[PDB]
């Protein structure tokens, strides 16, 4: 099974480099993915971690004007993007994600099973078992369909509208890769044997 | 409205820089595309363009064994596009959607309402109405639920998983604009005073 | 030796995908280019050609107001270029290499040496003598240095300038390689089997 | 005029976030820099920056075994750099830079002018003043010349091999940009606001 409630508590365990171990935490709490052999959980984690992160902060900065606010208290602010010269990319956080997300508000329970089917993508290069993550994911949407039909049930396409702000979190996300002031939100690409301390 | 099958009817009045002609045709049969903002039909198609004409080859390859195949019958090949150092792209496309698509054996309908729903981009910088732009967007894909759920009724997930091809379809789009190779089969970035003949 | 005047006569021998045709003739036509093992030969074009291309393009563009001319007579132009959405690039071109070669007014024959300098990069990787590769440099620049010094006595330090437009055209060079409208003026990079008619 | 030995000097004042600061006493202590206007002083820094630190970093890693050896004693490692995913990179400081300076023995105040010319670079954009900028780097240059001729007598085209050491300065320099890893050797562009405290 893959029940929401248990995505939503895998959240809010983690609700506030230590970024790394906090994602850790999380993954470790959503249904399954640990049973999953254990590279296969390295995998998850070295391809979707930048998208988890800045998926989470946008989340995070919904109430904050102005900017993003992270996990660590670190409080951005949109002009000092600018003056870094990320402004065009920043920009798109705030008005793809954070916008969005506010619009729409964006449940906890929502925002744990969009991360969940992040985390748990098939289309990961190297993947013992490609088939039993597609599995994963299914289980993920399925269950936030019932979810948002069961919670929203006065707006019937609200479950396709959290779906379709992925392609924007895979744009963010690859833009944020090619701009050294991101490491300051982000890190860098976590190392196989660091994450291996999953173990 | 958006009925489907006149989006079946657009993707079928189309099926085989030249590419840009054929897009403009299909665009022009998309319900209500033409009663947009002319501006805001010419950056839709600035911005989508990659992406629409990369959907379309990908499901046209569904039967080629080895590559892609284009509507000008140019067959691309895997290892021509080895040799051409764009192979991780490459395979890229033919693994995350070519087999993708072969596999759930996506319908001529259900690629015309993805490759509408990229077409309807709200996020396009510079409309004078993403308000409108995103309701298309919104009219189209509860069209195409409806549509899987009369059409494919065994299969439950099947409208989202048909979505969770478009993050794919994303970094494909973008990681193709960075490599010379690709111009032969996208061309490049469509101009302006050049879309304006949707006029 | 390295006889400037051979490569003088080089650049003449070609002066107006054929575009990699006469820089096979070209690169033929440098002394000593041939004896080098033939695998080094092909690495050398591949790395090179593009700015090789570009280099050549610029010093042709000296005359042209506007834009840049091609040998096969195409004529770009500055606003197609913005249209095109790779003006910043465009622009350094004619700002950091067309303008700096007319203000200098650079010789076909130091055209020559600075493009040989350019195809005997000791750096190319897979090189099986990447210290033959160097001396052939070496031979070039010290040819191209007495050149300076006999034929413009007046200027001390016009050697050093021209030396001093490489790692421009290595900027550019690269930044070309990643938009897909410059496939229109240097084509895409040389396959191997392609190049090894130089055989 | 453009005294070596004050170049000199600066490097020594300066030998071993913190590093724009030491990049910034470097500068200052380089002739005339400070008479340029203030504009184009935070100009040439941010433009430099990256390749400044690099070369500085190349240099001092000139004995290190294995990897490279920042001012701050961090000692980076080979695969330490393979793990996080910059292997190639990193590999080509190594081979185009450390190694290279390293067979050539280059002196402390080689590196100084190489790092003068790279920080007068006349084609950084928004100079209110390129031709003085680019008067400075012939000033370093040309004494970078009989610097060479004076010190290394039985060498004839040693200059010409420092400048040439220019372009894959440049080439790096770039590619550092594009992966996050690298802000842990030299921070990320830096700000005018905080560059104005070269005031």
């Amino acid at each position: 099974d893959m029940p929401v409630e248990k995505i939503q508590e895998a959240e809010m365990a983690v609700e506030p480099d230590k970024q790394l171990v906090t994602l850790v935490e999380w993954a470790k709490r959503i249904p399954h993915f640990s049973d999953l052999p254990i590279d296969d959980q390295v995998i998850l984690l070295r391809a979707g971690w930048n998208e988890l992160l800045i998926a989470a902060f946008s989340h995070r900065s919904i109430d904050v004007k102005d900017g993003i606010l992270l996990a660590s208290g670190l409080h951005v602010h949109r002009s000092s993007a600018h003056q870094a010269g990320v402004g065009t990319i920043f920009d798109r956080v705030l008005t793809e994600l954070v916008a969005k997300m506010r619009d729409m508000k964006m449940d906890k329970t929502e925002l744990g099973c969009l991360r969940a089917i992040v985390l748990f993508n098939p289309d990961a290069k190297g993947l013992t078992d490609p088939s039993l993550v597609e599995s994963l994911r299914e289980k993920v949407y399925a269950s936030l369909e019932e979810y948002c039909k069961q919670q929203y049930p006065e707006q019937p396409g609200r479950f396709a509208k959290l779906l379709l702000r992925l392609p924007a979190l895979r744009s963010i996300g690859l833009k944020c890769l090619e701009h050294l002031f991101f490491f300051k939100l982000i890190g860098d690409t976590p190392i196989d044997t660091f994450l291996m301390e999953m173990l």
